[PDB]
């Protein structure tokens, strides 16, 4: 369970998300990693899944994000697609739907994905010889 390939599914999704600039990757999410490290692994995934869900719900039809061009509209749809896939995988990992996230700090979505990526790669590394 712990070292399941969902880890890889999440990482590969993170690679696509961070190699991807849009109009709205600088918009913010609550920085659940501004905590002082106080929670289990399932709480962490649940919290990450929560704030990402917050983001895609709120920015899927956001006029600031939707795009003028074909390419901008394509990239926005891509992003929302990848957040949902990531989110799906995080929730599957979390095994938990209810978890209060209490942080004041916001980071850009972009910074938050890089941080989640680091942690995910660390989990994988810890699993692997």
């Amino acid at each position: 369970h712990k070292c399941d390939i969902t880890l890889q599914e999440i990482i590969k999704t993170l690679n696509s998300l961070t190699e991807q600039k849009t109009l709205c990757t600088e918009l913010t999410v609550t920085d659940i990693f501004a905590a002082s490290k106080n929670t289990t692994e399932k709480e962490t995934f649940c919290r990450a899944a929560t704030v990402l869900r917050q983001f895609y719900s709120h920015h899927e039809k956001d006029t600031r994000c939707l795009g003028a061009t074909a390419q901008q509209f394509h990239r926005h749809k891509q992003l929302i697609r990848f957040l949902k896939a990531l989110d799906r995988n995080l929730w599957g990992l979390a095994g938990l739907n209810s978890c209060p996230v209490k942080e004041a700090n916001q980071s850009t979505l972009e910074n938050f994905l890089e941080r989640l990526k680091t942690i995910m790669r660390e989990k994988y590394s810890k699993c692997s010889s």
